[PDB]
């Protein structure tokens, strides 16, 4: 049959699996491969011609409805990035993941496994010129296209997966199509981009099946919200996307289609949902009157009509006109001597009867040209919000504008520092009064915050230094400044002592001063190491950060810093290997990272907790040595959720304090192994090395700059 | 709370999984480093030193039975290489896998972590020169040489792992300590090597918990013949075993005794099975359930075990763990033996169910009989035995490391004759690869024949592969899979050459057939390569020698006949699991990744070297011609699939338009345009500039293939 998994034994089991990901990359692809410049060869034009023709060339094992494939595509793409959560970035359309399970038979998606497929002889065609991911919401921006409506623009640049990221938790429940993650409509469990498992935001249908189109626009809110749209965005985006295609119920899915993909026989070669005598969703009908072009129809229909619930062919909600004056105005999809009424989703009358979004749509009725743009930008925003900053946007069709939500950066107009110039700038920073700790901390505060999910966050641009990050919590506010004035009076004598037009930013001062303070601790322990070092990051401004967008990035748990939010719900050590995905860690980085830190002591509040040496701030393995002790006996705090004592087994002498972040190490089967390598009596200057490599890997995280 | 994994939704989804775990080595070792050079660095004695001195000094926090850590260290090295399946060959002591999980938290391991731990600081001290492996079998040496007996030898070479091995399946129980491989005793499941979930062999109480010996006796024959040892070795081994320690059951394990490691509290740091009244006490030990030991010097090496088990009746009860064990029916032997921590106590011998099963069947009984008549065969046969069990998964000789190896080979190593003559050089091997390209050998016979003879080859205990060539010898050369009729003009031809090349030579040059037949298929597939117009040379290092009957156990290699072969599109009519999973289990022997086993059957079958053959899977009008025609065939959506009427295998592949039949294929070939991760890499290898790379990496995995047993170029 099968081998039992450890987490089916243990199901607390720490998830390493997760971090195992960062270790390699599967797939086929040479790792000196570079999609960038191999997408830089790519003909766009060539291959949007070739969209352009696919739209109308329908194929007999899955007949394009009024002869045109269009809406089929936006809603694939729409699909492919609507996954998105900006709680931990993850989800979205960077890897073209729609392509494997769970995501590729999510009900929501049933019989994108045939828009996939529809596009498979164009991605033979271009080969590694172009990504499936990059391909998939190329497919939308045509279709868009082809049936009048003009894109904001467009950028290549996603890589392939070629597998499911492990790392996502997708919800709570054990079951496709239910929901255990809400009690009220707009009250979600925090963390979660959707209302229901296995959909995309919400149920077409309304809150727990029931047609509610006030308690629909509240999840509705809630999940674009936690997808980083507003509500402007948001009703221009379901508005736009509606005044497009039709929706699927012929019949009831639960009795006509068959196994999603991942259940199907064989035989089926991938597709799923096999119709056993269109059946989608199970709702049936069109939005408007021509489908396939841009036009007012969706929000005219949805405004000037009086529209009731009713239960359709398929046996979901959907509603209909009160009058007859719609009936039978759209042709049918496929049978040319048939026509059908407009249908509104339950989801679609929430933005009518919704007080706020209806305000919109009146906006957006009366001028039809602030629908279009708001359409236009919000798209746009929609298919690149998990590609990072403007560095990796790629092709002739990126905008010249770059917009916020892509986390801007100022050019440096100036000349960046030699090798002279540093050498001079980290012993500058080692004379100031600023420890190694401080110093640490500060560089770590800086780069910790990126996340390669969405690749936003890291040191590039030092926003560390503004809202809202230099008021978080866990950065210490107080002895932040400290550090920050410091550093800026360096920054400032120096930039003031040149002639030559070369300037330092206080970004890279802040890495530099990391470097130097870990080499620091390095020579202190006897080793004399050269971290890399390369200048360019830049100083953004309040002008270049969203910074309520950024609170997303702030961490419930830390442990470099050996930080621990007093209200997390999952044990610590999970939000850290959590954590440690989001900086591409692998389970030895991340051990030898948080051990080597432990030496040198870099802990907010600068408390001891699992600062297991009676030499600070010298680079050692004193960590895993004393960790794993058997002279030494640990045993939870009196009064604490996460604190530890160690205690000598014999004498009973209190001997260290520490959090289930430093004990899991000497804890997890996995985790241990790696200790004890670590902790042998010839490996310091491994640990030593591997620490180094781990901190320079994080420092240098959104670098994209210098790809 | 964690993410649900795709195998919850989807219990038969591909579990591919354990090809990702050849895509790479976990842990923080660097991928230059050579364990075999970091261990000719160790100064064996001096760790010997160490773990002797170890043997009697005790820990409090996991006290010494009679002072002597001994018997625990041998239960322990038993166990690691205990897990051992003849079957897959996986399982077993090589990665010192007990350290994790789910092994090191299986009931039959109980207690085995505070054993580990006592060897921490030893591990330590020596760092990379000792891998776990390693020192937990020579732990096990030491307690046996310090406690009287010498012995037969010692290898070391067995490198770590960092995690589980994800490819073995234990068995059908969602239970530890229960059984649903069996209904009569010694016909258990085909493919497991324990009776029991979570357990070594089988259970010490008897079978389903029943005090039944002679039931027992079938099991231990048949889960120790499935670890690959017979009846003689077996009783060696258990008697053997059993003249050491004692079994511990203070009070029932089910009550007092705290969550395995794996469920264990964060500040346990690893350890498991925490005892209610405390580890530190020896005399409230419990481990198994059971109490008592088997002789009364428990630290000595003797006959006490024999005598005591064939001199005296023993009688059924329940011991003060609530377990079935046996006593004395008279009181000859009552407080015969010291107590293992009281000094002013004394205690009964006691017997296994699984004990008196060696007594009770009528073959051990005959065996044990024999060794109390003769003591000195007794140790004989158990030094042997001992040697064997711990090294079984270790591969040939040329693996075994360190002053200890004894310069006698087993025949259980697979042992291979030394090549009495100067190698074929660059010149030579261009010359008899056009040789063999002339002959009137087809490319499909030679790449068939090529991987006949590399294909058996599995990494889990290293045995198998082309040096040797073992497949023109019993029970190879008649293997169904193998069209021993179809095989024998093959290796005739080959041999012809062999004999021309040999007999023309002028120095002392010859060449193996070993050698011929990987050249040849290396020939072929460049040949295959050519004709699609791409000029490739497959790396090629001669030396492979040909081992004879002598230096073959014929029916030990029954255990690597394949019921499926996916070069060969080969699917036995008896099969239980779908072939592709057959196929994923194989490949993973092979150390193949998801990708590289997918360019080698596309790429194959292009070539054509199928079983009988037939056409299955190959979709391309020009065989023997390497080229990505099989991708770009099995994706064209022009063509539908489905199940062939009448066929426990085939599929046909149809125009959905014409419903002409253009190809015919097995779950082997379409589990590549099934499975959504293989799918992904097809499209690879079937888009129009990949071709070249599909060739390429065809050739990576066929050379890759070829050289898995060339230790002797380590
Ligand atoms: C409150 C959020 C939304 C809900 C619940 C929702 C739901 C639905 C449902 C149930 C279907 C029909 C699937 C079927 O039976 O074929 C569909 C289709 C469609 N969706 Fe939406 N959607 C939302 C937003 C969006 C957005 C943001 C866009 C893109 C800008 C879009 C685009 C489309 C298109 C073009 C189709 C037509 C597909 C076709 O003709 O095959 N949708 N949607
Ligand atoms: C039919 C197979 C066997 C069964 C069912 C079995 C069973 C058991 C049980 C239940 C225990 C006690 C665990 C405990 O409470 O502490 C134990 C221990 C022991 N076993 Fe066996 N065993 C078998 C064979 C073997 C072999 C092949 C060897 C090694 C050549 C070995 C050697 C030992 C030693 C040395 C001890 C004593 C451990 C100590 O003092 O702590 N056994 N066994
Ligand atoms: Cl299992
Ligand atoms: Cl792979
Ligand atoms: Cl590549
Ligand atoms: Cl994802
Ligand atoms: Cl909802
Ligand atoms: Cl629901
Ligand atoms: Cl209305
Ligand atoms: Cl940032
Ligand atoms: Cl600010
Ligand atoms: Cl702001
Ligand atoms: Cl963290
Ligand atoms: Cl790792
Ligand atoms: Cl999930
Ligand atoms: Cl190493
Ligand atoms: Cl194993
Ligand atoms: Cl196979």
């Amino acid at each position: 049959k099968r081998p039992k998994s450890n987490q089916d034994w243990w199901p607390s089991k720490l998830n390493l699996e997760i971090l195992d990901q960062n270790a390699r990359d599967v797939g086929p692809v040479e790792d000196d491969f570079d999609y960038a410049e191999e997408f830089q060869k790519l003909d766009l034009e060539a291959v949007k011609s070739d969209l352009e023709e696919l739209m109308t060339s329908s194929q007999d094992w899955w007949p394009a409805d009024y002869g045109h494939y269009g809406p089929l595509f936006i809603r694939m793409a729409w699909h492919s990035a609507g996954t998105y959560r900006t709680a931990d970035g993850r989800g979205g359309a960077a890897g073209g993941r729609q392509r494997f399970a769970p995501i590729n038979s999510w009900p929501d998606n049933a019989n994108l496994d045939k828009a996939r497929r529809l596009l498979l002889p164009i991605k033979q065609k271009y080969g590694q010129k172009i990504s499936w991911a990059d391909l998939m919401i190329l497919a939308g921006n045509v279709a868009i296209e082809s049936m009048g409506f003009k894109t904001f623009g467009y950028a290549g640049g996603r890589e392939d997966a070629f597998e499911e990221d492990k790392a996502v938790n997708w919800g709570p429940e054990d079951e496709f199509e239910t929901q255990e993650r809400f009690d009220e409509p707009g009250e979600i469990q925090e963390g979660l981009g959707a209302s229901v498992m296995g959909l995309i935001y919400v149920n077409p249908e309304g809150p727990d099946g029931n047609p509610d189109p006030e308690a629909s626009a509240k999840n509705i809110r809630q999940t674009f919200d936690r997808m980083a749209m507003n509500d402007k965005e948001t009703a221009a985006l379901i508005a736009g996307g509606h005044t497009f295609g039709k929706v699927h119920g012929a019949d009831d899915p639960e009795e006509n289609l068959g196994p999603e993909p991942e259940a199907a026989p064989i035989e089926q070669q991938g597709l799923g949902w096999q119709n056993k005598n269109m059946i989608t969703s199970g709702i049936e009908g069109p939005w408007t009157q021509s489908p396939t072009e841009w036009d007012m129809g969706y929000i005219n229909n949805l405004l000037d009509y009086e529209w009731e619930p009713e239960k359709g062919p398929g046996g979901a909600w959907q509603w209909a006109p009160k009058s007859e004056e719609l009936k039978n105005s759209v042709p049918d999809a496929h049978d040319p001597d048939e026509k059908q009424t407009p249908m509104m989703l339950t989801t679609d009358i929430a933005l009518k009867r919704d007080p706020d979004y209806r305000e919109v749509m009146e906006t957006f009725q009366e001028n039809p040209m602030e629908f279009g743009m708001n359409f236009a930008k919000a798209w746009y925003k929609l298919t690149h919000r998990d590609m990072g900053p403007p560095e990796r946007f790629l092709g002739p069709e990126v905008p010249d504008e770059e917009m916020i939500w892509q986390d801007p950066l100022p050019d440096a107009d100036y000349d960046l520092i030699g090798d002279e110039e540093i050498a001079e700038l980290k012993e500058e920073i080692l004379d100031s009064d600023l420890s190694v700790s401080q110093l640490v901390k500060t560089a770590w505060a800086s780069a910790s915050t990126y996340r390669d999910s969405d690749k936003r966050g890291g040191a590039n641009g030092a926003r560390l230094r503004l809202e809202p990050q230099k008021n978080w919590e866990v950065n210490e506010p107080e002895q932040l400044e400290t550090v920050l004035g410091t550093l800026e009076n360096i920054q400032t004598e120096f930039n003031d002592s040149r002639s030559d037009g070369t300037q330092v930013s206080l970004a890279d001062l802040i890495v530099l001063g990391g470097n130097a303070a870990v080499e620091q601790a390095a020579a202190n322990a006897g080793y004399d190491v050269e971290i890399p070092f390369e200048p360019g990051r830049v100083d953004a401004g309040p002008e270049h950060t969203d910074a309520p967008s950024f609170d997303a990035l702030k961490p419930k748990v830390d442990g470099v810093r050996n930080y621990i939010q007093d209200d997390i719900t999952r044990p610590a050590e999970e939000v850290l290997v959590d954590n440690a995905d989001l900086l591409n860690l692998t389970a030895s980085e991340l051990t030898a990272l948080i051990g080597g830190m432990r030496s040198i002591g870099a802990n907010y509040q600068d408390t001891d907790l699992g600062v297991f040496t009676d030499e600070p701030e010298t680079l050692t393995n004193d960590f895993f040595v004393n960790l794993l002790d058997m002279g030494t006996e640990w045993e939870p705090a009196a009064d604490s959720e996460h604190r530890y004592k160690g205690l000598d087994r014999d004498t009973g002498e209190v001997k260290w304090e520490a959090t289930r972040i430093d004990l899991i190490f000497g804890s997890n089967d996995r985790l241990r192994a790696i200790s004890e390598v670590y902790g042998s009596a010839d490996a310091e200057k491994k640990l030593v090395h591997d620490f180094v490599d781990t901190w320079s890997k994080v420092m240098k995280l959104d670098r994209f700059d210098l790809e």
